[PDB]
């Protein structure tokens, strides 16, 4: 049935039960790992994972959602042993995740060469194994929509044509990345719904975040404790305005939580700075107790992380 | 010892021997095969790389140096079997190849940070492995000097201060690009004679081509065969031109010969039409035997081919 998943047979999508839509088991750089794996260890990498998901499970959550895609050190094998490990319901993903420019394979290839990669992760396997991609995964940032950043868009777009596995983006909340990402999918034939455009919750602007779901496709408050980009606080309360003017229909919430990450950026000693309170169940301990207690009703909470993956996969 | 080499035990620069000073055994993108692996045949790559080596090695090449580093999928234990098939010296080496913006791992962190990388390379071993580099290979082209293009450049300074080994470039040759590494190399401390700028030979301007070796580095006249960016006629001229003003001295002549290569770019099929004289061996079959007609002697290919790399190397 229509939703793959790692290490396990494949269930429907009304099995999904309560989901968290984008979450890291690991990300690395696939280039500098193989360079220098002397940078790395994996039994700490794997310690993390299962100890979060574990915390995950026990608060209630059913499925995890991972868009570690090419460019994020996708690894299929490590997934596995977590699944195993642990008993979580994992949707893997296939994509390619850049700001400027794809590597130099790529240089004078097709969209349709592009779109064929990702196919064969639906359709035939991962990276020589039998576990699905469920979705596609792609991305773009401060530099914005390059001519190598749109000919992957394009590319998912054939992807979703050809399988009807709906695709997860990265945008800059601050550009219209997002606007960008939705618009040429949607003029390519993708469906609205079909499309949750990430990275929304890192601004206050409303009325941007609300042009996105005025079109049709889910809005991805999905950085809950990066307090960075922007704090919880203000999430909370972005969060509260759009299901007080109704947008809970478009609503997906995460916490985009790497249990290990080898960017420059992260580390543990920038945690307390940057991202003090940033786990896996960030919204148990804060979002969701803050939003009963400010009147919105069970059903909203239902809608956000239920119905909203269900139809998402639908 | 002075040079390390990859399967076997280290020698004097003066054993060196007849030298190609830029080939490559296999150039793949690192993203791309760990994530895609159906794109790839590892026993066509082997056997293309023993035979490649085996024809070089018939017609007197003792030592080959292979620039293949992060970003064209370095393989110290590809290389350990090629070593194992064939008996040649191999000169392998660690640094950043890169034309525009450094993997996310690098995001704030210092250019010494890139340095320990390089330095635990030459030092340490290669990949886990006992085989240690011997130079460090840097790049630029058509995008000119970024900030983490500079960033690499700065490091690999830092690397042959500490270990004293000599830097190989890869530059556009109509950007000024390689003129501007060897100002930042020598402005930060680099013994010129330490440094090869790189597909020098892809130009015309004896002009600029003079100006790099005036200031007393190597010129790289290293890609031979690839007519689409210069014709092997062409290139013969101004090799010649430059010998008979007196700069043999500073020349130093390969391929850039690619065994495979993943470019969408360099399909083999494009072959005929881009490159089609292009192997390990063009400079013995064409070159040589050019310069020898139009009056060059033995000592002076004995120059280019083994006092040149010699000198590079202590
Ligand atoms: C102490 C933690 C530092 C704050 C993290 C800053 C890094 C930016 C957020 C971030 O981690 N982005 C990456 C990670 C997962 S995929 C992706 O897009
Ligand atoms: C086979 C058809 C001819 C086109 C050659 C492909 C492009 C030029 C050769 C080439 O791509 N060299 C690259 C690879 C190593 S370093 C570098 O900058
Ligand atoms: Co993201
Ligand atoms: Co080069
Ligand atoms: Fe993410
Ligand atoms: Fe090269």
């Amino acid at each position: 049935m229509r939703i793959p998943l790692v290490g396990k047979d494949s269930i429907e999508s009304k099995d999904i039960g309560f989901t968290l839509i984008h979450e890291h088991l690991r990300v690395f750089s696939e280039a500098v790992r193989q360079q220098w794996p002397h940078l790395y260890n994996e039994d700490e990498e794997f310690r993390n994972a299962v100890n979060e998901v574990k915390r995950a499970m026990q608060f209630g959550v059913k499925t995890i959602v991972d868009p570690t895609v090419m460019g994020l050190g996708r690894d299929i094998r490590f997934m596995e042993k977590v699944v195993k490990a642990t008993g979580i319901n994992l949707v893997a993903g296939t994509g390619i995740y850049i700001y400027i420019d794809l590597p130099f394979y790529f240089l004078n290839r097709s969209i349709d060469e592009i779109a064929d990669l990702f196919i064969h992760d639906i359709k035939e396997g991962i990276q020589g194994t039998l576990n699905k991609a469920g979705f596609v995964k792609i991305a773009a940032d401060e530099p914005g929509i390059t001519k190598d950043v749109e000919k992957v868009i394009r590319a998912a777009a054939i992807a979703n044509k050809e399988t009807k596995v709906p695709i997860i983006t990265h945008s800059n909340a601050h550009n219209n990345t997002g606007l960008e990402q939705q618009r040429i999918l949607t003029e390519e034939g993708v469906d609205p719904g079909k499309i949750l455009i990430g990275h929304l919750g890192d601004t206050d602007n409303i009325d941007y975040i609300k042009k996105i779901a005025d079109k049709g496709s889910f809005i991805g408050l999905d950085r809950y404790g990066l307090d960075l980009f922007l704090p919880v606080d203000k999430r909370n309360e972005t969060t509260l305005r759009l299901i007080k003017d109704g947008y809970s229909d478009k609503i997906m919430i995460s916490h985009d939580y790497c249990c290990t990450i080898d960017w420059g950026t992260a580390k543990p000693e920038y945690k307390p700075k940057l991202a003090p309170r940033w786990s896996i169940t960030l919204i148990f301990e804060d979002t969701i107790p803050f939003l009963k207690r400010n009147g919105v009703n069970e059903e909203v909470i239902a809608t956000i992380f239920k119905e909203n993956p269900k139809k998402f996969f639908s």
